[PDB]
């Protein structure tokens, strides 16, 4: 039975990736914060083959430990600071997590194998971001141009990843992902935020509600990551669905999907085109939820959830 | 108008230190974490009532974050309250745990006093103590009782204490350290065996839960109400100079007292659900804490308002209403 | 009168850039590293009132940073801190990178936050390296694509950005010196041209008989330390904030420079140098060569010390040194 | 063949442990800092193929896990420290980092280490007196902490997790409570080094003036060469606990200066001025340890006394005063 360990399994990607190991016949160990407040409602589900233990990016220690009891065959770092404007208040720390922490787990893993003789598989979460104001089109091999503390950590990163390979032969793949939402998206993103309202104005339950984008399936992407580490050597994909859409073409969708006028409730307040072709080719992925359907499939639960709401009240 | 800064105030005790301080009409700032999730569940209701609440994003293991929002907001009073408080937890994870508790601690009172400096300002500063410090150290123990940590996380309060005590003598910072012994509320972490206990018992009442799993039901603790210690850590830094005081209710009582209590409050004998698993045993356990709190009632004049009895059986009124809430979701099948 | 404030003081450029500015009429302070021996060997001299504050502090340590911008008030900062060796950087690789990368981007939110509290105004200079490049073709420029070939390299390139990013969303006057390899008498004796001619200085009196070396088809720019420390305060001085390209656009290999400085002194390096592998880098970087048409069009600078003389200037110090320490070991006092 | 790893391997206890150890037949691995100038100077005479210098730091978690697998040692000395009480109030933060939770992180290295290793480690922290801080003598192993500098609460954490380490893991883990030791190669930003080096300087006439801070502190000063044998002893007992290594005989720093300066015929008083900087924001007065559990069950006891300690680091340093001279006027330096 294959074994994966999951760094950031919390958050939206970690959710998603340890329902598709799963049912991949995987056994999956993730890592997680200690928080003052619940902090596993996005697995809570799958909780009650699938462990859950106390780490952090910024404790060399705690990684090293978790990875010696588990001895994973394939490791997922998807954990971060991943809020871009945040990363700007916060850069110090953002920069121990997403850049320093990467190589913390990158050399832990490196250290294990060398002293228990195994073989792991490495992936690293990439992000778009790292592009930056690099004109059009944005492969694999693009020059990165960070516009924040955030992307400038994640390309860091991705070096850290890419050296791990080229001086150890280390298995580390650099998953370069666009923008993916779902339902289960933070509500700090521009996605998650529309629906969220829209549900809550449905359900009667709220008033008003508060760049171009390529924006993907998270259950999508995954597949991706996983795709990555079966292949027979170790590379970087960029991940996208090469479209682009507005918020208004989404405010549309989504509140059209509810018969609902967004002129009625909508309260007015970079530029990544990828190329995907290598991870079509190479890895066979192809999105298989489109715009719309993603739009509508984050509608309906953040409607469900609504409702819960206007039946407690 | 009195400005205060709050770091941990999405925890229990910021929640409630929160309300009482803008009671007393202070414009409160408190230091957040990012978090992929809702965090702030316990403040919630103050801060959608910006104003008198702002929000900052920061990591006590961040030493410019700090310094910036203190920089930003050039508060009157800073109460640390931010720790990875749990000690079970730190057996786990002892390095980050020592990094946030301890220097944690170091870099707050450090950022604090370059502030005061730089700019000539004046800063009063409390911070979190724990009875936790006292570790075997055999009861009733006072401001004067000899630490013996039992775990990281004492050991970090420890540090966290002595860094504080430092300042004070070093500089002449107003700092003062609360050692406090134990406290719960309807807001306290699920994970505490307190919350642990009432939440369980909860379900169990409305038929969603049916076994309770603990670890050492012999332990005894001295248990006050949040609500009531959040006045005192105020207490401390309105007095005329810095000391340290002991927060405690005097009495003690073993977990399975509480289970008595509880459960028995509900007409259920908690024998029929709880279980007993080692994996809830700790390395090395804190067997028995009971504070004297004399010196609290003497200079501050503080003395808890809410008794063991009433505590508990607040918390089970509040979880019980929790339980049924689910229920109803459960019944409408919006709850799986 | 201006106020600099360097980081790395202690290192090789630290040294020079602190006699360039003080020549200039500079206050300088400097931060330094507390270590349980004597670390400031190469800035010890610049004694013989204080125009030079050396003050304790440490890349991986914020507060310490922000406490001494506070107190000294700069209007220049050059932030030349590091754990500059490459080799090293493979074996404490989460340690580099806290120094070489967070610690940069420490320093740039002090002084940001510094400017903000105070209303001040200061000026950014920040170490870069021709090790960005990596295994990208030379010549390499400004416009060069990085492929960093070690932890170090990596970190380098967090910085660069770190600071590109800074210049560009704060407005903060910040440079990044794209420097290539520059050498001096006062270079680390573990770099592989300081190695060279302390060995052959020593080989010349009979102190030494053995030197072990790893790649010697490695080519690189070297040039002198001396000049360009200058290059670093010109970018200051400019109108606008800017990356430059800083080197002799002229590359030899180790070997080249095993053939020169032993020749120099009459002497066959093939009849004392060995291969040992344990100097040969995980992942080594080939060819570094760089384009300084940026620096010298914009800046006006020119490296005065071409390859030659810089390898016979540190040959000729090392020599000395090796003299002088052998009378003291023929005098008992070594 | 045992094995040593020792961490502060370049300090002055780190020197002497190294040249202790390898008396006994040790082979002793070392873990140093880079750094931009030459770190080696106290080690440097040893470094002939039993002891081995590795890159690490205590701030850096994975450098220490990496070379305890490596190289699997028998016994842990960690020495390493920013150990300046008077710049830990400068470098509060860092010193903190290091002294405390660099002490953590070795110990959580070491026993993540024997847990999937199965190996056995014997442990040594180096304590301090300075934990102590304000509470007045005789201070023993159980005598409270009151600590008065950011460095000394930082040593009193470190002792904390060490140990807890002992209770909670039963680690072998010692914690060795060591007052004020001194010698030739102690840090010249130390006091008695100060002293001694700006005597000898005094006296060959290259310098002429010595400024002090408060020369009233009392100090229980030994020799790091008889301190290092104790280290050692701790770790061989069949069980780890807590020892004060001490001379039990406290002095004030004005002692120091009349006994060093008076055994070479000169009066302190005509040399040395009062500097306000070098005094403490919170200053420890008094320091005399009860070193009885040591002698007890180590049957260890300090072979050099208050003013052979003296005299022993003002003939050195008055040598090498004598030899900066010559080579002075010869234009070497
Ligand atoms: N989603 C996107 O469109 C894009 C995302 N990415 C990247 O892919 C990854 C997954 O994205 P996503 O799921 O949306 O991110 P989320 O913000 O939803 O989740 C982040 C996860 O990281 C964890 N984490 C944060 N800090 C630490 C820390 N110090 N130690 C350990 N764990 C930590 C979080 O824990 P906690 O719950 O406690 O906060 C959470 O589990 C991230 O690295 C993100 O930057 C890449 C491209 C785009
Ligand atoms: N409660 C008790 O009975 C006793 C507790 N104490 C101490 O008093 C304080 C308050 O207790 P309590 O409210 O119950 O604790 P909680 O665990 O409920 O709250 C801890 C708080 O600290 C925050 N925090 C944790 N790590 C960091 C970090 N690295 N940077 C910034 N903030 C951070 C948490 O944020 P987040 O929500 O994101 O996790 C939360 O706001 C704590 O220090 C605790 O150890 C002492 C004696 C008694
Ligand atoms: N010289 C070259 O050929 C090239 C160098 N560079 C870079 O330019 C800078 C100067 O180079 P160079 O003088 O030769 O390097 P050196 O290695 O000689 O000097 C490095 C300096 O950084 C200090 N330092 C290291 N770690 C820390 C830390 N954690 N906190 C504070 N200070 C620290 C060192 O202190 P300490 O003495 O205590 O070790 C020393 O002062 C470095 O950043 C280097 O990487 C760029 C291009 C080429
Ligand atoms: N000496 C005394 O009288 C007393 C000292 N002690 C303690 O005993 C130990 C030995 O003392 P002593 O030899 O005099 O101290 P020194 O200051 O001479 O030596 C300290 C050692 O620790 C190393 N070190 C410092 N910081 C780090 C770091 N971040 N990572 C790795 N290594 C580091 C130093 O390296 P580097 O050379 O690079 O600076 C040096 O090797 C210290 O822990 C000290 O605090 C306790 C009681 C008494
Ligand atoms: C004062 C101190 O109070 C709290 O620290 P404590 O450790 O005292 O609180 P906790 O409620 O976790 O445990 C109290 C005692 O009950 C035992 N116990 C029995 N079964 C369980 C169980 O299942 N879970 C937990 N968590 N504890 C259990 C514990 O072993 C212990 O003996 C924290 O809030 C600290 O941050 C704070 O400093
Ligand atoms: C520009 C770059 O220069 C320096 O980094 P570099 O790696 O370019 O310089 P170094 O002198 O270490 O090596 C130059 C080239 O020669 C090879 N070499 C062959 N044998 C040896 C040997 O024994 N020791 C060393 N140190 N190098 C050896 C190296 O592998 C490499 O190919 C540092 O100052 C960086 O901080 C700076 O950024
Ligand atoms: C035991 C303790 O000893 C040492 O810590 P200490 O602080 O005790 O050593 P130090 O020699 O620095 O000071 C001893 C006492 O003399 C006073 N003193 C007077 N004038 C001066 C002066 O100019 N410099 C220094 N450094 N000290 C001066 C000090 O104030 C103090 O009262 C370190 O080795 C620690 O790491 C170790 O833990």
């Amino acid at each position: 039975r294959k074994i994966a360990l999951i760094t950031g399994i919390t958050g939206q990607d970690g959710s998603y990736l340890t329902e598709f190991l799963l049912g991949k016949g995987y056994e999956v160990h993730g890592l997680i914060r200690r928080s003052s407040n619940f902090n596993t409602q996005r697995i809570n589900h799958i909780y009650i083959l699938m462990k859950l233990h106390y780490a952090d990016l910024t404790d060399a220690s705690s990684l090293r430990r978790w990875i010696d009891v588990i001895k994973p065959d394939e490791v997922y770092n998807l954990a971060a600071q991943s809020h871009v404007a945040v990363s700007f208040e916060i850069p110090d720390y953002t920069a121990d997590v997403v850049a320093t922490g990467a190589l913390r787990l990158l050399e832990a893993v490196r250290s294990h194998t060398i002293d228990s003789g195994r073989t792991v598989k490495y992936y690293q979460a990439g992000s778009s971001e790292m592009f930056g104001s690099t004109p059009p089109p944005q492969s694999e091999t693009t020059p990165f141009h960070p516009r924040s503390p955030y992307a400038a950590s994640k390309c860091a990163a991705h070096w850290y990843t890419v050296n791990y390979r080229e001086a150890y032969g280390l298995f580390a793949c650099n998953g370069i992902l666009f923008n993916h939402e779902s339902p289960r998206r933070g509500e700090n993103f521009v996605t998650r935020k529309i629906t969220r309202a829209l549900g809550r104005i449905k359900v009667g339950l709220q008033t008003k509600l508060f760049a171009s984008r390529d924006w993907g399936f998270a259950g999508d992407y995954v597949e991706a990551m996983w795709l990555m580490l079966q292949q027979e050597k170790p590379d970087d994909y960029v991940v996208a669905t090469e479209e682009g859409h507005t918020v208004e073409e989404f405010l549309d969708v989504s509140f059209g999907y509810l018969g609902l006028n967004w002129k009625d409730y909508v309260e007015i307040d970079d530029n990544l085109q990828g190329d995907a072709s290598k991870a079509k080719e190479v890895l066979g992925w192809k999105p298989q939820v489109g715009f719309e359907k993603l739009v509508k499939m984050m509608v309906d639960e953040d409607l469900e959830l609504a409702k819960r709401e206007k039946v407690l009240v």
